[PDB]
């Protein structure tokens, strides 16, 4: 009872949520997380993804000069607020370091404009990256408009889509991501702190992402953790206040690593399985993965996971090409089957 038990999830203080394990994919926790919101400012995880792909691409770097140009200039479009600003005027020669951190620890939204003319033109052609990367991406429930998060109706986005965009800045953008972790930044002789509180929590290892707020949206945070080794990754929506955001996101990362735990069965390439092959010029095909496999399982179970695979095919027969699917593996807990990845022939096995 104790070995098998299900933990309960806290409650929380939230209009949605979502708690997943960054390696593996696993929703550890859920509370209407499909339901579309207004994202706010983490509309910029988007906007930071995209310009992330652009320096990784190597279409520029960090420093590299923008001038800056009229649509970027804070008060010369009212727009702008009451929201946050670097202050950007026109002329000024701003490296992009400094505007990607005004994006990232500001949330500065004149900085969004900016860089969006920069690295795709013009406003119009970097939202369409932005929902170009939500159409690769695979997500359901999300739409973007603007560049920042203002002045935009028709967008949204979901607990789930946005925990999702949080793997995606740290798997596919991680020099991008690691920003993120930064606690001050000083732009025109002003420093500015990072606005994720969590940052400064000593409890946890806290190094993201982004928060935001609308009396529309409520209060937002995607967050991200480590402990080891796991990496957890929340998304909080429509909380009730600043405080917040953050102690709500705090009990589900808490939460996550007490009673789940990630492991690592299997790496790409390395050998799960062997089968006899017909007509090849080896007798035995080596069988394996071509994925890292992670799995999320109660904390304390590793000794206890067993893995076991079957065959789609009787025989194997050559040609066999390299990640050719010919089976599933089977992870199990207490008798069950929990997981299952693709059984794959590891090098090709050509006619004989």
């Amino acid at each position: 009872n104790i070995k098998t038990m299900i933990p309960g999830v806290p409650q929380i203080d939230a209009e949605s949520y979502i708690l997943i394990d960054y390696n593996s994919g696993k929703v550890l926790a859920e509370q209407n997380a499909d339901v579309r919101r207004d994202p706010a400012s983490l509309t910029k995880m988007m906007t930071s993804y995209v310009i992330g792909q652009a320096m990784k691409a190597g279409k520029f770097k960090e420093t590299d000069l923008v001038t800056i140009g009229n649509d970027a200039w804070a008060t010369g479009n009212p727009v702008f607020k009451g929201s946050s600003l670097m202050f950007l005027k026109p002329g000024m020669q701003v490296p992009v370091s400094q505007l990607i951190r005004g994006i990232n620890l500001q949330s500065g939204n004149d900085a969004c404009v900016a860089m969006a003319d920069f690295a795709a033109g013009s406003q119009d052609a970097f939202v369409g990256l932005m929902n170009s990367y939500v159409n690769a991406l695979g997500l359901k429930n999300t739409h973007f408009q603007t560049v920042h998060g203002l002045d935009a109706d028709g967008q949204y986005s979901s607990a789930r889509d946005m925990a999702l965009i949080g793997q995606a800045l740290i798997r596919d953008v991680p020099n991008e991501y690691s920003i993120y972790k930064e606690k001050e930044f000083t732009f025109n002789g002003i420093r500015q702190l990072n606005r994720n509180g969590l940052l400064w929590d000593n409890s946890l290892n806290v190094d993201g992402i982004k928060t935001g707020h609308t009396d529309k949206a409520g209060y937002n945070l995607v967050a991200s953790a480590t402990e080891g080794q796991m990496r957890l990754i929340s998304a909080v929506m429509g909380g009730r206040t600043f405080k917040g955001r953050e102690a709500e996101s705090k009990k589900l990362l808490t939460w996550g690593f007490r009673f789940f735990e990630t492991v690592n069965p299997l790496k790409v390439g390395k050998e799960f399985a062997s089968e006899p092959v017909w007509f090849g010029d080896s007798d035995r095909a080596s069988l394996g993965v071509d994925k890292d496999v992670y799995l999320t399982i109660p904390r304390g179970r590793m000794k206890d996971l067993k893995a076991s695979y079957v065959l789609n095919s009787s025989e194997l027969h050559a040609p066999l090409q390299k990640n050719q699917v010919v089976g599933t593996i089977n992870f199990q807990l207490d008798g069950k089957t929990i997981e299952q990845r693709p059984l794959v022939v590891l090098q090709e096995i050509p006619e004989g």
